[PDB]
């Protein structure tokens, strides 16, 4: 009665990783400025290039050419033996304001708490008991793999590493009355950018001794789990050289590796009147309230916005059967707790303040400090 | 209770994320009709008056860029300023390379096609489900319809005021029946769709209503109750690349599943088979239909998992819903000894070399025939 | 005793113009807001695409996509049937800050008047009496007709004509010790972009009636006179469609069209600091001031500063032989009038003004209301 | 007096303009490599990590640009952020097309070479002065030798702390003499050339004196009062496309007399022969310098225009600053009876469809043997 599933996650050198960021760190410099701000920035990033398109109506002042490299700086790449230099790559800018058609009918002249939706519902939720943060085994251990790595990247412990990372977990299963319960780690893949010097036998030691038993818990772990350590071998060219990158190319790593489901919005370069982010975490919020409040195991919410409406026009809260209430009584408690509407969930979430760029790697859920990870207390 | 909303979108070809995904798999196909054997990973970036070509291709094959894309766009139908945008004078801008030759000699190098290792790692799922024809969730069936309705009277000339840029939503109200989901009713649609300036909103909306909507949906899921948001944010004279920042794999939600089942994250345009992303996905769908096609389960989940430079896949699951008699290990004993899921052999299963991947592009990657994908096979157990 | 000459000018709709009116409508941008601002901005343009590339250190804020688009309307690109339209053109920025090793060296904490200069001397100036604009006879026809062109495509005249144009003039010239005498006007070009509609028939017929005999002189033409009208044939394509237009590269028609010599440097994006611009000015300023003087008839001055000296090093006047006075009588004359030091020269020719877009378009030289074009009575 | 000072610049290889210079023809040889009749009009835009190719070209033939244009940059000495650009990771784009239709069919189309029409309208000019051996300006001659000395040290390692930017202006005081110019003394040198971090503004000034200056200009040229300023801005650690935008053509001056003279306005670098601003201009200085060199004048100018689309060129002019015993009109009479000025047969005159133009990009296109307009004709009168 057991399964498989497996989820990834990436580095902060990652291409497209380096996007997510570079796309919400300009959105951090806006709001810092102008906590009014719509912010539509994707970013481009190919070998020597940063190119930012999008739109931007702001009353912020913002140096593109400092924001960008700031951001680059900080993910590492800083040489052209690196493949990437924040000091020598080409940065274009192609930004223009919101689209005068979408400004009209989204905001200008809204009472912020009273506005409905210019779009429709879909988005959703999940949580998960089979980790204390609320969230699958699979990607909490490929998100802290990567941490890892970039953690002894930085302090010298591992000098021979690189920013672009990636990472892939499968976790063995058990299934328990619709909670699932993990009992073993069945495969991890690890490839990391790396030096030109260091051999390919002294990185696969360092990465099952210094970066996999350092992360996975000793009891996850036996003499039958497989280790894809840098299975293409070599890998010294890697950040935009390798792949093209784009803003929200990793929306499963963004959220939940594989489990739950997905509406299809990127999160990254996109201020709070985005329904597609704001909503998106508001759902993780209700998720995580219910299973740490005890009211399930497993819970997956979806919120079906609709457009002249501010309040949810419909949520269905799925447990999967691990709670002793139905699937109904769960939805009273919801709405007694919580209020749903997009401008009420920028106010109770502090959705303005500039926090965006911390989100843009290593998941936008599951981690301690952020407002939609800590629980409400919940009255029934 | 036992009933609850659920909500698919589609796009139109004119849709700024779908013409960066048809551009780059109109890219691709240019490769394939010269060197089958190409190694594409084309991404497209489209905005005011732009097209940037950008990745990694390495292919035995002259292909021009300039004709290629503009070629697409005049497909798509942006002819003139006065649409936002036009093939004739758009700036197309090319910062295609090589393919790494580090990724090259851990994939594809020396190695005979039957053991080719996957182009990169990642998870891919598959999903078919009872309760259309087709297999696929009478949502995103639905949202794709319309959109293709709006393109086919846009194209003919019954509308002669449409604009390529269209997007569509679909609210379907279902009920949970024995692990499956059964189509009740259509609770809302909306439809925005961009439309000249001579065109008044009433004739816009009178027409979206009984010559699109009335002509996609069955009159059953239809009733006096049904909210219709036509036009709703307004006036849409500007669309295309002019209001939206398009990139490739933007829309992988509309390409698949409509966010039924699970997705992954990787994207599909502009990638060539060696891409598990692509193929491997491909392959879960012609799975899991094969499956309900098959009287094995109603509505059936297939996920996948591949390592860089690893032939066979890490990891395979089978969730059914409780739609079966049998068990989703037995199912996934049905699926071992039926199917080769290796990035080298699904290239002769689903004849993917062949330059058919344009049309893919568009209205959705599932679902509809003329895609080997779509014909189940039929198993043996 | 005669000999020829050949001059050619270009119209608002040249990519190479595009660009030149694109570089100073920022600098102009810039003027206004921060009258010290620093500016070296050039601009590409090929089919659907404008990219400023440049460094500006500047206290103002500017919409560059507003910018360069009012300027592309200005000029007349507004549909894609003409090759290019301001609406839905690509707009790229890639513009830093003045670099930090030039601008230590030059500027920052300096007492404007008593600048040097970062560079060295050349810079050349010449005048004429052949014309009363002071101008040679064959830039300053072919510059006029491109201005006619222009004036009856704006106001529907000949409403088949589109912006980009080309024009050549050679006139047959007399020595007269040393002084030049235009004697008619011996062969005449024009290329123009037009219609899908008109005929190469109605063309030539209005170029020769409607703008050949409305400009020049009938004293200059007679039936000798060769026209090469619509000598290409066809010219439905132009504008950065036809070629690629880069700033500061019609060098020769922005000064004297081959007569008299250059430096090299261009003006376009570059503020009054830019010794390549504003010493180029007051050259002109003091060539034209000796001939509209009667100092002489025809005259070239040459002004070789020198790094760590703010007055000028060296002048020499060059009079082809056109003055009873000497090369060196003419020096007391200039030192005793016109006071050239750089710092100097942006405040008695008030080059800290917004007023350098419309230089950028049929000559810097030979116009009326421009500083450098009013002759200063000079004492002695 | 009699006396006057004039100036010159030259630019090294590193020079931002210079770079786009050196990249256009690189292209430019490329093309005609495999295609001789290729048509090329390849413009280069170079900054801060960015190598932008953009024009029309049309030619049989199947260039890498991403691998040309890094050669090229590989070639100039920029291979480290630490100079400020690396050929290995710069960012390339192309938004090269091809030729415009309509230039094309009144231009080279359907005609027999010795009638191709001129590319395009312009003027063109031709010197040369008998105060030097290769018939070229001194102050030109000096400023481009110090360069190419200063590369020639870079390269070979004598000076490993240079770096491929640089920048020369040398002023010499002259005096009229009947008509030419005697070069009597250097009045002054500016030399500014980047560098690395860790070598002392000392040792540079001492280098650039001794090494440099005093290996390329002749002694009695230089005195005790020539002024010297040996790195002046101070600081040249940051150089190349990092600090100025750099474009094709914006040194057409260097390129040419350095002020002496006159110039049309055209461009030489990323043009084939079809456009006369290259090949009219390269023959005036076959004209000019074997005027000189025949013995029929000391100084003389001569300038040629053309139209589009016509074979023979629009007028003619020569001018001797009355440094020979015939008159202007008689050495115009005697250069067209010598030489033909069609670019179609000035091709042939001069090999002009050979690779061979990347050279030319730098240190000046004139006085410089290995070029066949710097070998004289035997004039015949
Ligand atoms: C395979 S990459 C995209 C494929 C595409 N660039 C191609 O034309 O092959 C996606 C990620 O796969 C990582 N990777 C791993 C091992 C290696 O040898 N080279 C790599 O590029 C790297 O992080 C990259 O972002
Ligand atoms: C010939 S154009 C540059 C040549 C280069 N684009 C080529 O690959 O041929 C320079 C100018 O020549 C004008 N011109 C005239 C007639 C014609 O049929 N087409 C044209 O492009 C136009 O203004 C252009 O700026
Ligand atoms: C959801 S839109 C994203 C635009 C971007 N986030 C911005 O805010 O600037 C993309 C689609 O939103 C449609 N749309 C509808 C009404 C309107 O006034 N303007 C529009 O752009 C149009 O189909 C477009 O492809
Ligand atoms: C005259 S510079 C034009 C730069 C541009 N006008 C600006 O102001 O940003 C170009 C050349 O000026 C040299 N130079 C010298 C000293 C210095 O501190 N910085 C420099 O860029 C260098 O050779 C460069 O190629």
């Amino acid at each position: 009665g057991t399964f498989l599933f497996t989820s990834e996650s990436v580095g902060e050198g990652h291409p497209d990783k380096i996007c997510d960021q570079i796309s919400d760190a300009v959105l951090d410099a806006h709001l810092q400025q102008d906590p009014d701000a719509k912010v539509a920035c994707e970013t481009v990033a190919k070998t020597g290039m940063i190119l930012l398109a999008g739109e931007i109506t702001s009353r912020a002042a913002v140096d593109y050419q400092k924001v960008v490299r700031e951001a680059v700086k900080h993910i590492g790449y800083d040489d052209s033996s690196k493949g990437f230099d924040y000091k020598t790559c080409n940065v274009l800018v192609a930004l223009e304001q919101q689209s005068p058609d979408i400004a009209q009918g989204v905001h200008l002249d809204r009472n912020e708490e009273d506005i409905g939706a210019g779009d429709q519902g879909l988005m959703f939720g999940y949580a998960t008991d089979e980790t204390e943060e609320c969230m699958p085994l699979t990607i909490v251990l490929a998100h802290k793999l990567n941490a890892k790595l970039a953690e002894l990247r930085r302090n010298g412990t591992l000098p021979w590493l690189r920013p672009d990372s990636k990472t892939q977990v499968t976790v063995q299963y058990m299934q328990d009355r619709g909670a699932v319960l993990p009992i073993r780690v069945h495969t991890i893949v690890i490839s990391v950018q790396h030096d030109e010097e260091v051999c390919l036998d002294e990185m696969r030691d360092a990465l099952k001794e210094k970066v996999i038993k350092a992360v996975v818990p000793a009891k996850y772990l036996d003499e039958d789990t497989i280790y894809h350590l840098q299975p293409s071998g070599r890998f010294v060219i890697g950040g935009p050289q390798g792949d093209a990158g784009l803003t929200g190319r990793k929306i499963i790593v963004d959220t939940y590796g594989g489990w739950g489901a997905h509406g299809g919005g990127a999160f990254s370069g996109k201020d709070y009147t985005k329904v597609d982010r704001s909503a998106a975490y508001a759902a993780r919020w209700v998720a995580k309230s219910l299973v740490k409040g005890g009211l399930c195991r497993r819970v997956l919410v979806q919120v079906s916005y609709a457009i002249g409406v501010s309040h949810p026009l419909s949520i269905s809260i799925f447990h999967y059967g691990t709670s002793q209430k139905s699937e109904r009584e769960l939805l009273e408690i919801v709405k007694k707790n919580f209020d749903l509407r997009p401008g009420v969930i920028v106010r109770d979430l502090d959705l303005k303040k500039p926090i965006y760029q911390r989100t843009a790697a290593y998941g936008h859920f599951g981690r301690d400090s952020f407002p939609w990870e800590v629980p409400k207390k919940l009255k029934y």
